[PDB]
């Protein structure tokens, strides 16, 4: 049985949202999408990975916030896709980290995305 564990609240999860300036781009079996709107922000990436065995095993949804808590990004999962590795979740989130870095933003990655990369 999969459990998950994530770094959001389930209003943070389920919350629509739009991009001022739309970027979505795939980036190999994953969905990648951010507002090129946004600069000179402090943003944190926060995630849910389903949990196998006390191991985080695949992402389930990654959202990026400002400070103010607005959403500015998001790597989904193709939902036709029968899965991702873990480099495949590592390679997806550099694409968007060097997206919101070329906008001049600061990015950090929550604690559990922290131990995910190891």
């Amino acid at each position: 049985a999969s459990r998950y564990l994530t770094d959001m609240t389930l209003e943070e999860m389920s919350r629509d949202w739009s991009m001022l300036i739309p970027k979505q781009k795939v980036a190999g079996p994953l969905c990648i999408r951010m507002d090129q709107a946004i600069m000179d922000k402090n943003i944190i990436l926060k995630a849910n990975f389903s949990v196998i065995f006390d191991r985080l095993e695949t992402l389930i949804l990654l959202r990026a916030f400002t400070e103010e808590g607005a959403i500015v990004g998001e790597i989904s999962p193709l939902p036709s896709l029968p899965g991702h590795t873990a480099e495949d979740v590592k390679n997806a989130v550099g694409v968007l980290i060097g997206g919101l870095e070329a906008n001049d933003n600061t990015v950090r990655v929550s604690e559990t995305l922290q131990r995910f990369a190891w």
